[PDB]
Formats: structure tokens, sequence, C-alpha cells
RNA sequence: AAAACAAGCUCAAUGAGAGCCAUCGGGGGUAGAUCUAUCUCAUGACGAGUGGUGGAAUACUUUGACUCAUGAGAGAG
């Protein structure tokens, strides 16, 4: 129970797919900023830690949200892609594009996909150092 | 005082210096704005993990972190 729909109207929301190595987030919310059901690979998504970020486990979490959305029930959610933060400069993982596609074939209506990765303008030092990571 | 020596001190170097003219450039200094990013703090939303890895653990978490939204501050770039 929620929308109190007018009759022949469409209700829209947001996705916020934060895709980063080690985890995936499908934290859907209203445009204003009131959070609806979220979920993620780590929580209800799986187990292990091995397979948090892997694109099956993102695909499982993105059905678990869209179970609820029809129920709430929204309709379609705008998708914004967040990769990772500024110092690292990392763009979204593979687990994004499986999470998006599970919402489509759930199925939930969509539109306006954006990359909202916080990139810096120069700014700060990375981890590691001069030589950086060497493994 | 009045003479004479054509009295005399070369050239204007793809040597050099100085001058003048219209440009050019992340040359240097001082002062103030600007742009995202990161961190902190305050408020709201949610409700079990988040992090991190070849794989894990130490670590922070319902005295509500992690993500999402607004607002203020800081120092560096």
């Amino acid at each position: 129970l929620g929308p109190v729909k007018r009759d022949g109207e469409i209700v829209m929301g947001v996705a916020h797919i934060y895709a980063s190595k080690n985890d995936t987030f499908v934290h859907v919310t209203d445009l204003s900023g009131s959070e609806t059901l979220a979920r993620c690979t780590g929580g209800i998504a799986v187990r292990a830690q091995r397979d948090e970020a892997t694109p099956y486990a993102a695909m499982l979490a993105a059905q678990a949200v869209a179970a609820r959305l029809k129920e709430l029930g929204v309709d379609g959610v705008h998708i914004k892609f967040r990769g990772e933060g500024g110092s690292s400069r990392r763009l979204p993982a593979q687990g994004a594009q499986s999470a998006l596609r599970a919402l489509a074939r759930a199925g939930v209506k969509i539109g306006r996909i954006e990359d909202v990765t916080p990139l810096p303008h120069d700014s700060t030092r990375r981890k590691g150092g001069r030589r950086g990571r060497r493994l």
C-alpha cells in the first residue's frame, strides 16, 4: 500500500546501482530522497564474500527488489550508475549491467540511465604509494 | 691674443650592448574568488551487514553504521 494512484497514471522512482568490486547496491528511492526497499549482494544477496560482487548475485538482489516494487507498487525506476569514489577514479563493475537487466525482465519499466560516478578534479592521493600495489 | 696641420677620433662584422615597434609564453611573485572530490559534524529516510582479498581475518556495525538526500565547516589539489 502506498501510491493512491489517480486512475490511469504512472509512478516513477530511482535505482542508485552502486557497483563496486566486492559488492552491489540496488538502493531504490524517491526522487526527493525518501528511501524505499534497497537490498544488496552482501545482505540478502548471498553468503561467502567470494561471490558478493558476482553478476548472478547482483541479478538475484535485483529480482528481490522488483518483487517488492510491483507490490508497493511503483512502476518504473530511473537508473543512475555509481561506480566508486574520487581518489580511485573507478567506474562501475560488471555486476551493474546484470542488475539493470534483471529489473528489465522482472519486469519493471525504466528510462533515463545515467553515470553519476563522483570523479574529482585532480584532488587527493590514492592508496599504496609511489610503487602502489604489487601482488 | 692671432695663426697652421684637408688638424684628427676608420668600418657598422650572419661580434656585442642599448633603444624603439607589434606580437608571444603553464618565466617568477602577491591577493582574492572558482570548481568538483575526500573527510568530519548536524538533521531526515531505511533496517543487517559494510569493508577488504588469490582466499580470509583484524576492523566499523541495530547506543543504527553502509548506501540515499539536503545543509554547514575544514585543509589539500
